[PDB]
């Protein structure tokens, strides 16, 4: 813990190390490396394609050839990983999620494109039903309009096992299901994926940040598996248990509004750790920047303080613009 | 911390979100208006009301604007006020001498106030860049750097004239070392007992502060002088420790830190290293950012009561908030 | 730490190790250029430059020279060097005088430093065993013994013609108890507010310090006292704590382990404890050993970088290193 | 924890107690006995053979039989272990690494002679595939080149097996395999060897320290398997997983690069915690010594710093020499 | 403490007890010869040696006899002596005196052994009781209380005798509150700078202590006063911690919990909370009653050896033990 | 763990609470009582007998009977338990120690006597096979004279279920043997045994203390199961298995040189700590009362060192006189 040693102005004075450039270089806690960014992608289902998203001003979804064009640069800088969020077709979209584990759906499609043309990149694919329900929701409903647990579950387990023949290097179930860490690592070692990484959605909030991305994906009761934003103590709960079922990196979402949650699981776990700064922190941030409220130095900060609240990689679209300055 | 071999599927911690009774019963932290503080920029004259297009909905207003609009913040029960007088550019000077002045804005406010609404919390702040004409945070040296002891001696006079005024908290805001032990050692001596101490220990050198300097007009002095030399480093946590350590042994009555969301790790290790009355200011910036959002339709209104949810799970017992209007409105209801 | 359960085949911790981008995202530690400090031997005169035989690489440069290495020093990004004077035979005495000259090489150096490359910075060295002709680490009594107080007496001048010839930090090397109470106090009431004092707290009995030795002349004097009457024992963990405990209340700004290498567990539980600024010492032993290896072709070059990183792992803020150039130049790569 | 107890100068004076060697020996914390000794050895095929290994100055590679003379003086100094290396001749290297588990390879063939002569002497056999392989390699490979996990452990687990069957009291599994601990656990618990140890290395890193020992054995990815220099918590998970799986030692290698790592895992774990000085850390200090740059003192400072850290029993190149400065 | 969830028969724990190499190995603690203090009771006269029936095998000894004794403890490499002086009845007063005397038992002896064994630690006994007449732990008011603070008035002057006469640790053994501090602000002023302070913190009224008062000569006092009132109490361990904190804070260079074996809990405690020099006194009553038992064939000889190692495993640094020479001399072998 | 809160001389002076006894009352920190005390006996084969044993002062042996008319006055002092220690006679004696789970064995015989004719009073039957062994051995011996772990477990546990027969309301495995709490545990729960309490040995260590006993009991390798006085950390993972086990207390042994071992138990776990203060505790502190060397009063305090230390329940040779002393 914390020992104050007794100290005492005018013997301690925290401004001298502040006082010079090179002290403070010294003394400096946390540095933000293009090792820690990770940059999410919509993709689209065409060729020579691309979309603005109204709410998330400077961001384009991007057919899969579009897509390859860009990731050069992004391998340029040394970005390690992309996060796949496919745009479904909402013509393939049903009651039994069944596109999800399509080998030629577009994060199936997508993946097998970039492990052939930038074998080094981390690819990122989204375990999840809500893009390929008709309802939009996180799973497959009952008669109440419930989201099932198990029988979600049996679904997830069947779209990760596609992902990993694709070549995901990592697979990343983000609906916030109970056990589907386990059932879905039980089912990548009985199939032989010894490697494919499992980047739990642990402790993720019931929040309003989310908005900009369901404009991004065209989904615009979650209260009923997604955390209460009052519950701390509670997502020590959901780490310990997929940590246990055999996650290989647990991760926080909403980021800053949830950096004490970050901090708790860091210092709790001494395990992998991630977290998401969602497209309602990246609207926010962009917004009063483009509105000239804000200088363009809070991006860096906002990233800073992931690395200083315990976090190893941060998934982020202020990826690309993060690494530039970075290097430049 | 222990997991107690809890399983899937015995443990399923959906059960507990399954219905909003149980959610209820669950939920481990809940935002009261007792959380509220509200900072307010005053202007000198009468009549006078100004928009801050950084900032928007906060409006700058006159001693008699602030008296009417303060009717309907004691009516939704907010605690406090946290002043920002807005000084006219005549009034600055190489030694910040309009601090300490008896007339000043914030000493006037502060007696008017305190008459009107006795009950009504009112914190004070005290800074010298508001009254420096080079807009740094205290007075320079020869090298332009900000003398540390020097500055601490015309803070002193400053609390001390805001404890005269009849303010119930005076809260230094510039990064001095060893000012709150300075300032405590100046109240305790003039009989000042009961005047409370809010510092701002774990103050960050910080880009969110932006909208602010729009708000009381110092913009432009930024680059002047190094905020490096004495604001933290968003870097660096433990520091942040040492700075609470010496501001509680110094007399601190309540510790801060600044800015609030991106920070709320700092929030969580203070409060739970001292056990000490913490509080966390959510900046212009992180007003300005919500606002802008959603004013342009990209997020919902209730970003703004998660957001302060977030400051009381972290472990903050009062939150300074250019919100605190909107968020005692909708609690209230 | 809570293992939370996590067993094979579940758990299969070579899986994040599969790729190299997924081992650069859980990485846990980086050195950067930030992290290192140079250390550079002084000598007297014009136009010098001698080889170190112990220490392969390595010259000591007088002070034209050595504003000359500096340019690529600075342009690498080296945030500091800690300057070693080495002492003429003839300015050694019984009392240390040279240590307090205005005109001794450790000022002159500072100063033609501090006006050629205003943002390095520089780290003196306050101890009285390079001006010695016993070659002791301070003031012998009657037994000799070296005495505790009237050393700290003639260290507390040395430190105060630091600061007046610009060093933005003195680290006092010598293993005197209150030692940095007593530089703290009068660099204080001198007004030397903002000069660092970086502690050599936790720094032991060590066989690793031969080639320094060599480096500024002082082998030959080894015999001639105990350093094991102030020099921590090699088997002690536990006073390591009680040394930076006592500097950390003297008002040290930095604190410091010495060896490095050997005392990576000490690194460690400083940091824990204390966390406060932590520096660690890799040693010319250290340096030596590892030169030795690769020019032997038994050692990869790699094990440079591998030993650096090791001490920011363990928890060190910054790194004295004689690899201080090779590192940032490969780093910087 | 800690609790500094107001301790100040001047009624504080650390130098105190480091007035007088008396005091000194009172208040020391830690002493290296002959007890923490353990002596790797490397192991010709022949009989009447030793050679000399260029990287690692006065060490011998030695034949069985010239084991036995030199084990002689290791028992008189009274180490108490030797950690045995065998050098493969490279006509008995395959892919399937089947030597490893020959009944007449060298480790059985000198685990056998060693126990039957000295009884008491504790033998330390190596469960490894790399000292066996034609590719050098630390395991079995796929096509891609990859060191296949379970494939691996089988052969090491028949490795074990053959070890406890020639009179090994302690196996170590050295290669990082996950899984492998409980994997040998389980067979010899199956096949009755109850009272065999497991020497586990825990937190084996990707040094670049191991170089003198690849000349020692012959062999000058392991990214894949060896930890990441830069990660502590980490080393925490491979302790906790290595204990569970039924360790009845754990181990981190390299050592004095990684004290930090020994005194984390012997605080949290409290179990028997080794330590290894490898070939590097010997070379880099013989190096040293007969350039004269170093006194022989930084042997025994060296193998204190190992016990001032937390290590119970550290295996060392200089165990001999350690022994003799010890007793005299 | 986690345990991993090691389950037999994964894990069997006789594993590492199946064979003496490996119990070797795993060993957590040993004792060795630099563990040892031994006491020595001094008489005073030339050629005096008397037995003591209640501590069988333990001597009286002259100082000529001291000496003599003094070269086999020597050359085992015992590194210190605790001496006790036995008072002769004429010496004992009211005021104590006797106890500052230069020419008492202690300080006689104390320079004799200094000049003859110039290495070997000599740790004096500060107390007033062995030179009062009522035999009771200092200066007594007038209701027949122990006065704490004039009592220390009297052990200051003691503990500067020692000093003088060359003692390199002086050790405070009356339960006096503040001792320690005023005893080394008395040191610290006239300039025996390192003096070490061996307090007795945390010492029990015990009743193993009556073979010891048999020594030297205190038996029939006991009842003429309560040492309940500054003794602590057998049932209390958290106050413990309480009187080491205190004497650390004070100066001590070394604490010390007395009775041993029946303590071994508050060394535990001790220990693990403060970090620091810890000492452990097995006491006379401890000695006699092991002895005891084995000249009755009760008990082998290895339980010496035994009960010495459980004061290493409980976290003692040093052990004061009539079976100091016993010990050595097997360890030795 | 501790705050010493700034508490300085002579503002603090801890002899304030020491000046009077009503203070010393209040503030005491631990008091011993009746509900403390188990007391041990020896328990002979036959009718109207009585031995006394040479190097336990005071201590008989007694015949059944004769421990019945005893036990009046055990009941009446209120002590809560016994722990019965059968002196085996040697023609029962045998290599498969089958006496061990005689119905008719003493410790059968004496339990149900015992359980009938007092109901309220606490037996503690010793779950060993040494009494019972010919050679006197902890276990069943293989060739080379070593204690069989798993063999001997099943003697164990036919004796508990036998103990459990006769109405022992607590079963003590003394024998430290790994794994044997979980099979005592099995077979008790097995059997329909719910409530019968396991009194672990788990902390029993490889002491000179026991002399005294073996004369009791006549019966004068353990190291290789016993445990090793240096070790303190190992202790806790000895307790750490048998609570995983099913012990529904757990034991240190010997007593006052191992009370750390007392305290870090009880501050690690928080469950039921018992210690026993050994035979050879007894002796030397009856050999000093009768020798005159040492008060009486040591018996009270070596007793309130275990309460201090966490121990719950002592057993003690000194409980009828402890009990004694207590009332009056
Ligand atoms: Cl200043
Ligand atoms: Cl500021
Ligand atoms: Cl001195
Ligand atoms: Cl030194
Ligand atoms: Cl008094
Ligand atoms: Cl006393
Ligand atoms: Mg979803
Ligand atoms: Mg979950
Ligand atoms: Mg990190
Ligand atoms: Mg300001
Ligand atoms: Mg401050
Ligand atoms: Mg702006
Ligand atoms: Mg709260
Ligand atoms: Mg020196
Ligand atoms: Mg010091
Ligand atoms: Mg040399
Ligand atoms: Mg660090
Ligand atoms: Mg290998
Ligand atoms: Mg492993
Ligand atoms: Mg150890
Ligand atoms: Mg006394
Ligand atoms: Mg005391
Ligand atoms: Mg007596
Ligand atoms: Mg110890
Ligand atoms: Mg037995
Ligand atoms: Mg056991
Ligand atoms: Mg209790
Ligand atoms: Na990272
Ligand atoms: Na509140
Ligand atoms: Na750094
Ligand atoms: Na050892
Ligand atoms: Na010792
Ligand atoms: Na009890």
């Amino acid at each position: 813990s914390f020992t104050p040693a007794n100290r005492a102005y005018p013997y301690t004075r925290l401004r001298r190390n502040r006082r010079d450039d090179f002290s403070r270089r010294l003394v400096r806690e946390n540095v933000l490396t293009v090792d820690d960014l990770i940059l999410p992608v919509f993709v689209l289902d065409g060729v020579n394609q691309r979309e603005s998203i109204p709410s998330m001003p400077g961001v384009e979804r991007l057919s899969i050839d579009q897509l390859l064009i860009e990731a050069e640069e992004w391998v340029a800088l040394g970005i390690p990983a992309l996060a796949l969020f496919p745009v479904t077709p909402v013509e393939k979209k049903s009651l039994d999620a069944a596109e999800a584990y399509n080998p030629e759906g577009i994060a199936q499609r997508a993946t097998r494109a970039l492990r052939e043309r930038f074998p080094e990149l981390g690819i990122i694919t989204d375990v999840a039903l809500d893009p390929f329900t008709t309802h939009g929701q996180d799973g497959i409903l009952d008669d109440d309009g419930y989201v099932l647990n198990d029988v979600s579950i049996d679904v997830l387990v069947r779209q990760a096992l596609s992902h990993a023949e694709a070549g995901a290097q990592v697979v990343a179930p983000s609906d916030m299901m109970d056990g589907r860490i386990g059932a879905i690592r039980e089912a990548l070692e009985s199939a032989g994926h010894t490697n494919v990484r499992v980047m739990a959605y642990s402790a993720k909030y019931a929040s309003a940040y989310y908005g900009p991305f369901r404009d991004a994906v065209g989904s615009a009761n979650k209260a009923t598996y997604q955390m209460d934003p009052a519950n701390s103590d509670e997502a020590l709960h959901e780490v310990a248990a997929d940590l246990a079922e055999g996650a290989d990196m647990v991760m926080v979402k909403p980021g800053m509004p949830y950096l004490d949650i970050v901090r708790r699981v860091k210092d709790e776990f001494r395990a992998p750790t991630f977290v998401y700064q969602v497209s309602g922190e990246y609207a926010m941030h962009m917004g009063a920047i483009q509105n000239g409220w804000l200088a363009e130095s809070v991006i860096l900060e906002s990233l800073t303080a992931f690395k200083r609240a315990g976090a190893d990689g941060i998934l982020t679209y202020f990826a690309k613009q993060a690494a530039e300055q970075l290097r430049r």
